């Protein structure tokens, strides 16, 4: 259909939008056809009316059909093509486990991400630590890492829902961001653009999520698998544990030395593996790779166990020009801080609360994030030996060791996670580290 | 306040807008420093849902004061300052007598109107027929003719309320123009600019009328009637019918020929004596002029057959550089057009329907309107002789009478006439000239 000021008036008088209605306006949005206003003012309808599950469906395919939408049947590949997505989280390191764990048992992983741009951090960032790694591989050769290897993380084409990239900043200075149907259509989008056979959605929960209230990203969660799953992509959802950092480090080069050490065995953080095991799991009988919960973990363990794990991570790196000998030397390759030094508590007792959002912008305020988005970023900084929700702290226990780059930048660092992290006299209660398997 | 977005955000959450928020964002469209995205953003809001009284009076108040706001205390007048407003009307040359009128009865009226650009017809379009007349004298001309004669109608000083010369351009590409508080705030905003002491809307109603339905006239009635007054002018407002041409003709200057006669008492159609008959005595009870229907209806009267309403139409004329002699030896000075010839019906009947658009339309078509809205206009050219409702049209009874420049103009003028009369067998009821006023 013509005319984007009656597709406005369609949908503002509660009425719905046909496929060709959705893919001719999103298509304006991308060509500078359609105005600002007309962007906003159609956001604004929906956010009123909602949208139904068929137009739900619409706008993320009429977004991810505006850009680049690969295609790996020429491959010839004997296996599904899967890929795991999320919402963020400080210390999310279970990408680069994830990876090699499905592409060791079958998958294959053309994991284009995006550069981290705030806050909640950047897988990417966290890869160019490793001295020499590609993430910009030309398509031939990025194709010739997953069939050779199987996974590749690399950076966004620049080529992917470019109707989103319009669509977004309206609604961000137009109060018509917080909009499930918007935000479904937006986050798959990209993601969806993959050619993928099988996507497993992971809606952070908690004092760190991308909604509020629990209520909200189940919400969201339940959203995602149904215009997922109406995309022909077989999705599933997962409600994990937000209210502490996942791992035990955050920053760039000390969350790539723990994603070894999870694959090496060297150490495994109790919650980072449950909630890592869990996404692969989903990935494993999404993919049709196994049809057993028992199954699947009988499959990731093995992999885990027996080296393969640490291998196919190995051979990734290695495929994207970082060191061959990364996984066993990566102690004499990766960025050391000049400052090592841990911080306690000014008092003793029990970690009771986590601003997972306080200590992600520290990071960045120490240097391991963009701030302007065009900066410089130093991969040494971070945080490691973080202390866990329940944990007792004394003279003996610090709260998180930082590493900085100097006494002041470490001054900043020790007084943001000091009150960002509550104690108390008694340990709170116990709380999940993966809630529900939305799905079907 | 602050922050458009967020203004934005508390409209959208149901929450209502104080006069400093809509006084801040007005201005921000007016100085371009508001967004054409967080116009239509607030005006779908705003659509959803509506606006309290005191937010309709201010968001009037934040655009009128946008602008320019004229002030009549230092021309130390001894009578109310009082001016009609209209949502439109084929044949609506009502306000020719009006200004008169009221002059001659203690009033002052600063008619400002703006230029005919379509359809509906124009004030200022009608008085450019008189050779030489001056629709843009300076102010203090302006102020001196007010003091002088009583009256005077000119064109806008372009400083009148420009925050919404930017808001309807986007409402009219978002489908956020119907909306009640929207539209009452955009027309009393220029008019309430005047500084007024007493106005008097005349809200068409029926087959030509702004609003669609009776219900939606009445409800935009007494929306202005409420805003109004909220601004401090002492407003009431009349409904009209609008389902046949209010006087008995419609064009340029043949609709300045018949205000000249029904001022004279040589001809005054029975309708449109009503209607002017009736908004003149609202302002002269407004304007505290009068203080029955009786004493104003007994005032007014007098003029008319007194001739001292020809007599202030004549000095006002002559003030804005029209002949001395225009009252009396207006034929001489009046556009006469090429080709006047009569138009009949096919059949024979009663006249049912009409179009009052489609003639609005024809006469624009036909010369008498700036169809690009910089295009010259056929000052001579219109109808006369119209046939109201209820009349029977045989080989003796035309139409109307064309005024056309030649056959060929006056062809599509023909059939247009035909086209939008509406014959039947038996005449319809008689339908009221003034419904309501809707008052206090």
């Amino acid at each position: 259909l013509f005319l984007a000021q009656e597709i406005i008036r369609k949908k503002r008088d509660g009425h719905a939008l046909s496929d060709e209605e959705i893919r001719f306006f999103i298509n304006g949005i991308r060509d500078n056809t359609i105005s600002e206003g007309q962007i906003a003012a159609l956001a604004m309808t929906i956010f009123f009316h909602d949208m139904t599950m068929p137009e739900r469906v619409s706008l993320t395919m009429a977004m991810r059909d505006s850009g680049t939408v690969l295609d790996w049947k020429s491959l010839h590949l004997n296996g599904p093509i899967v890929d795991k997505h999320s919402t963020g989280g400080v210390g999310d390191v279970t990408s680069l486990m994830l990876g090699p764990m499905v592409a060791a048992c079958g998958g294959y992983i053309p994991m284009i991400s995006g550069r981290g741009l705030g806050h909640t951090g950047g897988t990417l960032d966290k890869l160019e630590s490793i001295p020499g790694f590609d993430i910009f591989p030309d398509d031939n050769r990025f194709r010739e890492i997953i069939k050779d290897v199987g996974v590749a993380i690399i950076g966004q084409t620049s080529s992917l829902a470019p109707a989103d990239k319009r669509f977004y900043a309206t609604r961000d200075i137009t109060a018509t961001v917080d909009s499930i149907p918007l935000i479904t259509a937006s986050i798959l989008a990209k993601k969806l653009a993959e050619g993928l056979d099988a996507l497993v959605m992971d809606v952070k929960v908690g004092s760190g999520a991308f909604m509020p209230t629990y209520e909200l990203s189940e919400a969201l969660a339940e959203a995602i698998v149904g215009v997922a799953n109406g995309a022909g992509v077989r999705t599933t959802a997962l409600l994990t544990d937000m209210n502490q950092v996942l791992a035990s480090s955050a920053g760039n080069a000390v969350e790539v030395r723990e994603a070894v050490q999870f694959l090496t065995g060297e150490y495994r953080n109790p919650r980072l593996f449950d909630v890592t095991m869990a996404l692969c799991v989903e990935m494993l009988i999404s993919g049709k790779l196994a049809k057993d919960d028992a199954e699947a973990r009988a499959k990731l363990q093995a992999v885990l166990d027996n080296g393969k794990a640490a291998e196919v991570f190995g051979r990734m790196v290695a495929a994207q020009k970082g060191p061959t000998d990364f996984v066993e030397n990566y102690a004499k390759y990766l960025p050391t801080a000049m400052l090592t030094k841990a911080v306690y508590a000014d008092t003793e007792g029990f970690v009771s609360e986590m601003d997972t959002r306080a200590l992600g912008m520290a990071v960045v305020a120490m240097g391991g994030g963009r701030r302007q988005a065009s900066d410089t970023i130093d991969y040494s900084v971070g945080f490691t030996d973080m202390a866990r929700l329940g944990d007792q702290v004394d003279g003996q226990r610090p709260l998180a060791v930082i590493h900085a780059k100097d006494e002041n930048n470490w001054q900043e660092a020790a007084k943001a996670v000091k009150a960002a992290i509550k104690l108390a006299d008694k340990a709170p209660e116990s709380t999940p580290t993966v809630y529900r398997r939305i799905s079907e």
